[PDB]
């Protein structure tokens, strides 16, 4: 059964982000853009379950590792690009476009061109999924990412659109180890749906 530990145990690949796994819970299955794909965990998962994937990521190796993946799985619903994202533009009409944990590795003046695009590309009634570091008053950017949602941004960014699901919760980074710290900061977690 291709459930969020399937490809993740079969291929060590980080397992299914958790938004992605609420987010199946509203969106029906349909055309979705997986922008940013990295490993191609939540391609794969979505193209498993029903979902036509345009998977697209910078990194050519986990691109051509989804690629073998795909004709072992024989998922021929999953499509793969090589891109550049501070440097596209795309045409198309998806259901479903997600951005999990992406943007903020981005240069910041890619941002307003790159939502305004993932928007004019999606379907009336369909959704956007979008996951991104804050940089806000009480918890100030301290990783340096390129790229950091202010509070309300990412709310602003999409007047218009229904916020399904909209929090700017604090979160962290952590790990798994005995002395590893925990970093708190604030993460913009969207499930938007286009009027």
């Amino acid at each position: 059964i291709r459930d969020e530990n399937y490809f993740t145990d079969k291929y060590e690949l980080t397992r299914t982000h958790s938004e992605v796994l609420e987010a199946v819970k509203v969106v029906k299955p349909g055309k979705t853009l997986d922008l940013g794909c990295g490993n191609g965990r939540n391609s794969l998962y979505l193209a498993a379950n029903g979902y036509d994937v345009d998977a697209w990521d910078k990194n050519a190796m986990s691109i051509a590792n989804v690629e073998r993946i795909k004709s072992i799985e024989n998922l021929d619903n999953l499509h793969t690009r090589v891109v550049d994202l501070n440097n596209l533009t795309f045409d198309g009409e998806y259901d479903f476009i997600l951005s999990t944990v992406v943007l903020m590795f981005l240069e910041a003046k890619t941002i307003p061109g790159l939502i305004a695009n993932m928007q004019r590309c999606t379907k009336p009634g369909g959704y956007n999924l979008i996951v991104a570091a804050m940089d806000t008053a009480d918890y100030p950017c301290t990783v340096g990412f390129p790229f950091a949602f202010k509070e309300g941004e990412l709310r602003r960014y999409y007047e218009g659109w229904e916020m399904v699901k909209y929090n700017e919760d604090v979160g962290e980074l952590h790990r798994t180890d005995a002395n590893g710290n925990r970093i708190k900061l604030r993460f913009a977690t969207m499930l938007a749906r286009k009027k």
